[PDB]
């Protein structure tokens, strides 16, 4: 998925994060279906966090004759995590659990000639979850949770060499000579904010016997309407001349207003104890990218001033991956996913550089007692080699992705 992300559990990261919401050996999952609460015997408690470490890559040249090559720009990234299960009934549960669903950081340097389109792009999520099960019978739970978002998010753009390939173009003089006086690094456009959101969700869990179950769940859509500053360092001259170049403000820094919508997620998942040292865990995630429509900056005044067609569209997340419960101490884990991209080549683009993407993985628990625990998980994910048309250039690009990750875990 595009600018998703499923590192909530250093568990599960040990299995490709399949048949997730449908496991639960550790409190990592009720955040995942707070349908599991009902699972729990007692308050169980999970704290760690997932080192992700990309190695993305943009290579090609453009017509000004200048590289387009950026090495590694995607900087690493610490998502931690914090869940708490407990027992209030014989029939009803709760928990909470602070993690990370979106996020992005395709950062440029401010100097690229193809800067236009490849500047910076942050986007930090925490989403605090609330939520609360109940348990017909010994069959299946219900579970609702409330969850409140908070997302850090920062777009930067600057003039590429545009500047000289427009002046170049051109070949009404001095009106040339001056776009070739426009370098790389000029703050093309500067949005940020800090806003919340909020959002629902369920999950039902059908389990056929103590070691055999399923489950469907969803998590809400969630709107984040963003009021922040907005800038840019062109001259305000360089408008309403139909450029779709962003709006001007010669530097002044104008009240600005976002909308991020961040797609909904349906995901079926089953979990089966197989054998007595083995169980095999499946799902299939469905993300609604074609939520994330565009990005669009307006002013008090509800005018325009930036304005990204992305035109994502629906996606897929399938995972396979399986457990060893070696023994009282030993658990090993291993799987593989394959999720789907949102983006469609003649969208795709080099700030949210993203392909289909393949997942290879591979964990283990070791656990000191009964109540303790410490989780290790190692998780590779190649991808696609593709093509990026964006504005008036052609890049290249390539991706691939390391993530490790840790957690403890407690019960009382
Ligand atoms: C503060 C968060 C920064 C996020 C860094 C983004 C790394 C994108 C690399 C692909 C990883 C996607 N995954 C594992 C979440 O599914
Ligand atoms: C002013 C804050 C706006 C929030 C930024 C949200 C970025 C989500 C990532 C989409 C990548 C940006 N894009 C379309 C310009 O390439």
């Amino acid at each position: 998925a595009g600018f998703q992300l499923n590192e909530f559990s250093s568990s599960g990261l040990g299995r490709a994060y399949s048949g997730e919401g449908a496991i639960a050996d550790d409190a990592g999952n009720v955040s995942r279906n707070a349908a599991l609460i009902t699972m729990f015997d007692r308050p169980t408690f999970s704290a760690g966090a997932v080192y992700i470490d990309p190695d993305v890559n943009i290579s090609g040249t453009s017509p000004s004759g200048r590289s387009l090559k950026a090495d590694n720009i995607a900087p690493t990234a610490w998502v931690p995590n914090m869940h708490f299960v407990a027992p209030i009934n014989d029939q009803f549960g709760w928990g909470a659990s602070i993690t990370s669903n979106y996020g992005l950081a395709t950062e440029f340097n401010d100097t690229y000639a193809g800067g236009s389109v490849g500047g910076t792009t942050d986007l930090e999520t925490m989403n605090l979850n609330l939520s609360g099960a109940y348990r017909l019978n010994n069959a299946w739970s219900f579970g609702l949770g409330f969850n409140a978002v908070y997302a850090r998010a920062k777009i930067e753009r600057f003039a590429g060499d545009l500047g000289q390939l427009v002046a170049g173009q051109i070949m009404g003089q001095a009106l040339a000579a001056t776009a070739n006086g426009i370098d790389s690094n000029t703050k093309t456009a500067h949005l940020n904010g800090n806003q919340w959101g909020f959002g629902w969700n369920a999950g039902i869990l059908y389990e056929l016997d103590k070691n055999n179950r399923y489950a469907l769940t969803y998590r809400s859509e969630v709107k984040i309407d963003f009021k922040g500053n907005y800038s840019s360092d062109l001259n305000r001259a360089f408008n309403n001349y139909g450029l779709p170049i962003p709006t001007a403000t010669g530097g002044a820094t104008q009240s600005g207003y976002l909308t991020l919508n961040l797609p909904e997620m349906w995901e079926v998942s089953g979990y089966n104890r197989v054998d007595p040292q083995w169980a095999i865990h499946y799902s299939l995630a469905y993300t609604s990218w074609s939520q994330f429509q565009q990005l669009k900056a307006t002013s008090t005044s509800g005018d325009t001033l930036f304005q990204k067609h992305e035109g994502f569209k629906d996606a897929y997340r399938i995972a396979l991956g399986t457990t060893y419960y070696y023994d009282d101490n030993w658990t090993f884990r291993t799987g593989i996913a394959f999720d789907d991209s949102p983006v469609p080549a003649q969208n795709r683009s080099i700030s949210i550089p993203d392909q289909d993407r393949f997942w290879l993985s591979a964990g283990t628990t070791y656990a000191f007692n009964k109540d303790a625990s410490v989780d290790v998980g190692v998780s590779y994910m190649h991808g696609q080699s593709v093509k990026i048309n964006e504005g008036p250039y052609q890049f290249e690009s390539e991706g691939k992705a390391w993530l490790f990750g840790t957690n403890f875990n407690y019960a009382f």
